[PDB]
């Protein structure tokens, strides 16, 4: 077990515990620091199946402030591949669907969201 009792939150823990089960990887899977109230900020990396068969190394940065999920979460897109530009793109999406995915837990979808819809995403030819 542990040294005494810590709660910090039940969603938030269950949350991340429960997600560490789907990677269950120590490269996938890393935090940079983790705080009770403080707030958790953690840091894995992700791949989809590119566009050719191919895997396409993502950085998706999910924060849990003390607010949250009454605020949203600080993602950061990040991609060795991609331009600056496309990273940009990525994240507005997320964030934009984050909000209608408020009070409920965006880490884990957000994710296997944008795993799928990839080049999806990535087809957005903008007028300018």
């Amino acid at each position: 077990g542990s040294s005494g009792s810590s709660g910090m939150a039940e969603p938030v823990q269950e949350e991340l515990s429960v997600l560490a089960a789907i990677f269950c990887r120590p490269h996938e899977w890393e935090v940079l620091s983790r705080s009770e109230t403080d707030g958790t900020v953690f840091r894995i990396h992700t791949k989809a199946e590119g566009f050719m068969d191919a895997d396409i190394p993502l950085e998706l940065v999910f924060h849990l402030p003390v607010n949250y999920p009454s605020c949203l979460p600080g993602i950061s897109i990040n991609s060795e591949q991609l331009t600056r530009a496309q990273c940009v793109t990525v994240k507005e999406k997320l964030l934009e669907q984050a909000e209608s995915l408020l009070s409920e837990p965006m880490v884990h979808e957000l994710v296997l969201w944008i795993q799928q819809n990839l080049r999806h995403i990535l087809s957005q030819p903008e007028t300018g």
